[PDB]
């Protein structure tokens, strides 16, 4: 298995030793990288004249003058030959014979190769990632890992532009980096070049850009601090923004500027990217003309960004050929996914699809705008650098196991369990969705309506549910105690937490369906209850941002089913035992009795109802009851007002109904 996929492959069965002894040639004219990853490889020292010929260098080089018909004549292109008499790594280009390397890597086993022929490149010409999303920009250690990453699955782009970054976006645009975050950049670009990866850095200064002489300099004199810490590719984000840096005009002119004045008159600038306004066909206005305005000004080598028909959208044929047609020039692609800044209590899992797979020669790019979790983050990489390089045989899960078993070998099964229900995003305001949990789906679907219906369920649909209980228990603690990628665990802790809880849930909801007497059923119930109030627990402790706070896990398929199926269990003992048990599912320390059946919500220091009285489980200070009587208790009582501290537990009067207090 290779990934990327190479464009063409031939396969023998003949299995050539790792030979002892190796004849190097071209050491010394081939890219240093390719050359510093092959040395590596062969720790097998034995290296005279009287060993296996190993030819390595660029198409003109002495070394693979041979073989030039063979070396495709596309960019970062290259071919690779392994058999009894000699290896060939023959680039077409410098980053083409790095990326033969990456692939003789991947050959590699067991300390013997197979005997192949390769001719590749990738069918897109810019590949990889932009950190361009709201919330914790990724550490430095964070971002040194994804450059290795990106190296390692042929991605040659990184575009810096974490919208939380003060030097990044407004104000602090116009001014240089403090030392430390210099010399930290300084760093990365390094590490990028030793890699192969085109570190673009994006600014962000349209919310209060001038369009003046001012604001344009301190813009180029930025751009110049950037090229003084090694920066070779440049960008201009426009998103998200109103006023009168949404001029189009002003824009293209601007960009031009930088291309003419900045771009040109340095040797060795490659990439000058911009990010429009309207960025997606659902924000572009009709009544106007924006696009059209950039397309015909803006100049040609610049490349123009776009996420598709809506911002989170995937890319399709008639939508790509849509933009095209408007920016004159074959679109960019910024990808949102598995970006979830507006989903953060969901993390995003699941395999990379939905975009058209024929449409490479139509786009000059295809970046991912990942999450604020960088290592999870690298499960959708690796597959996109999968599809970008060779989407004709994109094969979506297998990519998806491919990632998984290179970012977690020593626990790939658990991670594939623990990955397959957490993939949705759960609802949200841009209606995007991804499947989840379609494995045990069906037999959930079933095992529910047959249980409601007082019908017989099938054994096997309710042996599935307690294999996948199971299962999840064990991948959540193993995971948790994982020492291969810490990282990785330490972001995905919080969830895995919760993950343990919904199958433990799980699993004793199912024994309340087998119950047979009361006073087990009664033990199961009191069980659950108790998981509920820790599942709070961690939504309440763990992930508090300010957006989407909490940790939300198995949300599409299992958390339903569990809860459906506690109520309907609970509403059957009632009517059998003539009991009145709480058939709740998320616990709540609050009430809230009138909307008679809308649950209340605790968000930070907020108590809210699901878009009247509300009873407090304490006496807390009031800070304000935001809306679109207070009282300690039910005896004295006194589109927004405030509460000015003053001593709440009960309230008193649906798109929000909000009680903030203190904490
Ligand atoms: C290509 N540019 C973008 O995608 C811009 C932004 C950021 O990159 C963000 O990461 C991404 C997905 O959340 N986009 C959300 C935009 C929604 C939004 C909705 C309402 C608002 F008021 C502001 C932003």
């Amino acid at each position: 298995s290779l990934q990327p996929p190479p464009q063409q492959l031939i396969v023998q069965n003949k299995t050539i030793d790792l030979p002892a002894v190796y004849q190097l040639n071209g050491g010394e004219e081939a890219n240093p990288h390719a050359v510093k990853v092959l040395k590596e490889l062969l720790s097998g020292k034995q290296s005279s004249k009287k060993g296996m010929l190993i030819s390595i260098g660029e198409k003109g080089d002495k070394s693979v003058r041979k073989y030039s018909r063979q070396i495709p004549d596309h960019k970062e292109g290259y071919y690779l030959s392994v058999n009894e008499k000699e290896i060939v790594l023959a680039g077409n280009d410098e980053r083409g014979t790095y990326y033969a390397l990456q692939t003789f890597a991947q050959l590699l086993k067991d300390g013997k190769l197979p005997e192949v022929e390769i001719k590749d490149y990738p069918s897109v010409r810019y590949r990889g990632v932009v950190e361009g999303f709201y919330g914790t920009p990724w550490s430095h250690q964070a971002r040194l890992s994804q450059l290795k990453f990106y190296g390692k699955n042929k991605m040659n782009t990184y575009i810096y532009g974490p919208k939380d970054d003060p030097y990044h976006s407004a104000p602090n645009w116009r001014l240089p980096y403090p030392d430390k975050e210099a010399a930290q950049l300084q760093e990365l670009v390094a590490v990028a070049n030793e890699n192969e990866v085109d570190f673009v850095w994006a600014i962000h200064p349209g919310q209060d850009i001038k369009w003046n002489k001012e604001d344009r300099d301190l813009l180029l004199a930025k751009f110049e601090k950037m090229y003084q810490l090694g920066v070779r590719s440049f960008a201009v984000f426009f998103d998200d923004i109103s006023g009168e840096g949404t001029n189009p005009q002003k824009q293209a002119e601007l960009l031009n500027y930088i291309d003419e004045k900045f771009a040109q008159v340095k040797p060795d600038i490659n990439q000058l990217v911009m990010c429009p306004t309207e960025y997606n066909k659902s924000w572009s206005n009709p009544n106007g003309n924006y696009l059209t305005t950039l397309g015909d000004k803006l100049n040609p080598s610049i490349q123009i960004m776009w996420t598709g028909d809506r911002v989170i959208s995937d890319i399709t044929r008639d939508g790509i050929s849509w933009i095209n047609e408007r920016i004159k020039r074959p679109a960019y692609i910024w990808w949102n996914f598995p970006v979830s800044d507006y989903v953060r209590d969901h993390l995003l899992l699941g395999p990379v699809y939905g975009n058209d797979t024929t449409i490479a020669k139509e786009m000059s790019g295809f970046v991912t705008n990942p999450m604020e979790h960088a290592e999870s983050s690298k499960i959708a990489i690796y597959s996109v650098a999968s599809y970008a390089w060779n989407p004709a045989k994109y094969d979506t899960w297998q990519t998806w196991k491919d990632a998984i078993r290179t970012i977690l070998p020593s626990a790939a099964e658990e991670l594939e369990c623990f990955a397959m229900h957490n993939s949705d995003l759960g609802p949200n305001g841009h209606g995007y969705r991804r499947e989840e949990s379609m494995d045990i789906q069906p037999a959930a679907e079933r095992f529910l309506k047959a249980f409601k219906e007082g019908k017989n369920y099938d054994k096997a649909d309710f042996e599935t549910l307690q294999y996948t209980f199971e299962r999840m228990k064990e991948s959540a603690d193993i995971l948790l105690m994982n020492t291969e990628n810490k990282p990785l665990i330490v972001e995905i802790t919080p969830w895995v937490h919760q993950f343990k809880l919904t199958a433990e849930m799980g699993e004793e909801v199912l024994k309340m369906v087998e119950g047979r007497n009361e006073s087990y059923f009664l033990r199961k119930y009191n069980h659950v209850k108790a998981l509920q109030q820790q599942m709070f627990y961690i939504d309440q402790t763990s992930n508090q941002n300010p957006y989407q706070p909490g940790v939300k896990t198995a949300t599409r398929v299992i958390k339903p089913l569990i809860d459906r199926t506690f109520a309907t269990v609970v509403k059957f003992f009632n009517q059998k035992f003539n009991a009145h048990l709480d058939a709740t599912t998320d616990y709540m320390p609050h009430k809230m009795i009138s909307i008679k059946n809308l649950p209340l919500q605790v968000k930070a220091n907020r108590v809210l109802i699901s878009p009247v009285e509300i009873e407090l489980d304490a006496i807390y200070p009031g800070e304000n009851i935001q809306i679109n009587e207070i009282s300690t208790d039910g005896k004295e009582w006194k589109l927004s007002a405030g509460l000015q501290k003053a001593p709440v537990k009960f309230v008193r009067f649906l798109r929000q109904f909000v009680l903030t207090i203190e904490k």
